[PDB]
């Protein structure tokens, strides 16, 4: 799978949309993902969330007009999301965040 920092952001740029292992959180509770059980991996085996809109309301991630940002879970396998996260714009300027979105730095 395609899920590691680097080779989404890199991916992400060229074909500007997500690898095919990602799904939104609407896609992955209609399949019966429950966040509190953590089963992901067992009802979307070899799927990461990612592309549900990330709004940016701390306004911590430069903002624009006509940009969107987006997010995408990284390096997660199985068990309950872990805290790191690509958040990409609709101009394809790439950031990562380690810890929740607390933190951000610049990574495309």
């Amino acid at each position: 799978v395609i899920n590691t920092f680097d080779g989404v952001a890199d991916y992400l740029q060229t074909y500007h949309k997500l690898p095919d292992n990602y799904i939104t959180k609407s896609e992955a509770q209609a399949l019966g993902w429950v966040a509190s059980k953590g089963n992901l991996a067992d009802v979307a085996p070899g799927k990461s969330i990612g592309g549900d809109i990330f709004s940016n309301r701390e306004g911590k991630l430069p903002g624009k007009s006509g940009r969107t940002w987006r997010e995408a879970d990284i390096n997660y396998t199985s068990g309950f999301r872990n805290s790191d996260r690509i958040v990409y714009s609709s101009d394809w300027l790439i950031y990562k965040t380690t810890d929740h979105y607390q933190t951000f730095t610049k990574i495309r």
